[PDB]
């Protein structure tokens, strides 16, 4: 008789293997694998039952409001209150990927950004972050995600950008939840480095913390340490400011030489509660 973890994950035409485990409530059987509806995210054991509710009638894109759409990606906003059993199971989805996370089952206090690639076949969910409704240490995102079989295609970078575009419609600096995965950090740190990089070439050569904090919503802690690892951070005209060198141009050119997509603020549908 033998009594199996969860060890992949069927979503799509993709088989997904979990990096951790995650408490979903199923049964323990011979087999190691679930159905994950791409567009429900509803689990099931058997692929007979996932076909058979996969027939059903349903929307094609997250349960919330689109309330950034561009070209490429859109956004939904969705209120855990509003939408939990959903919610429930993205989260449930998203342990399979993190070390820790918070009460699977109690999504109620948290507004759920969910960024979706479009294809001439609709809606696909690449991955979000999540957001408390209230928190008092003003963090600007609690958890952050990018679907496994879409990771490093450059979405985790536009989920971050977007939750910025947030903090800055909300006319306040924000930060990530700590403490953040390694995977989380270091995207973190390459976004603000970029952030920094490509305001000095396209703003202005010298720039203030003050005016760092109000173009990007970065606080002033996070805006010193990613300048100090830049070697960018000086003293001018009575106070200090990052300035552009060789080394932050080259980087910048590089970084364009990419063609990576971003996001565009002025899409962005949206007020603060
Ligand atoms: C942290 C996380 C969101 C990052 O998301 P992501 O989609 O992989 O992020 P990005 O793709 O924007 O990261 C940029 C990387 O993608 C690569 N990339 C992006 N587009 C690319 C392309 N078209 N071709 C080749 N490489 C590409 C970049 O080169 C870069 O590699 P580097 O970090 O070594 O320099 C993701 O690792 C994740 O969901 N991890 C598990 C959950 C987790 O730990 N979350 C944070 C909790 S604190
Ligand atoms: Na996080």
């Amino acid at each position: 008789a033998r009594v199996r973890n969860l060890n992949r994950i069927i979503m799509g035409k993709y088989e997904i293997e979990p990096w951790y485990f995650s408490p979903y409530p199923i049964e323990l059987t011979d087999e190691d694998f679930i159905y994950i509806d791409d567009f429900t995210l509803q689990y099931f054991g058997s692929k007979k039952q996932y076909e058979r509710y996969r027939k059903k009638c349903t929307l094609r894109h997250p349960p919330g409001n689109e309330i950034y759409r561009d070209d490429y990606v859109s956004f939904f906003e969705i209120d855990g209150r509003k939408q939990r059993t959903w919610c429930r199971n993205l989260c449930l989805l998203s342990k399979l990927f993190l070390d820790h996370k918070t009460l699977y089952y109690d999504v109620d206090p948290f507004l759920f950004y969910c960024m979706t690639r479009r294809d001439e076949l609709g809606h696909h969910l690449v991955g979000y972050f999540s957001k408390e409704k209230e928190s008092a240490d003003g963090y600007n995102v609690a958890c952050i995600l990018t679907l496994p079989q879409y990771q490093r295609m450059g979405y985790g970078k536009l989920l971050i950008e977007f939750s910025y575009e947030l903090s800055k419609k909300e006319n306040k600096v924000g930060s990530p939840e700590k403490p953040l995965s390694d995977l989380g950090l270091l995207s973190y740190r390459a976004y603000w480095s970029d952030t920094l990089i490509t305001l000095l070439v396209e703003h202005q050569k010298e720039i203030t913390i003050d005016e760092i904090s109000s173009m990007t919503s970065m606080t002033t802690t996070d805006i010193l340490h990613t300048a100090k690892t830049l070697n960018i951070l000086r003293y001018y005209k009575g106070q200090h400011i990052i300035f552009l060198n060789e080394d932050i141009l080259d980087r910048y050119n590089r970084l364009k030489a990419k063609k990576r997509r971003t996001i565009d603020p002025n899409r962005l549908i949206w007020k603060p509660p």
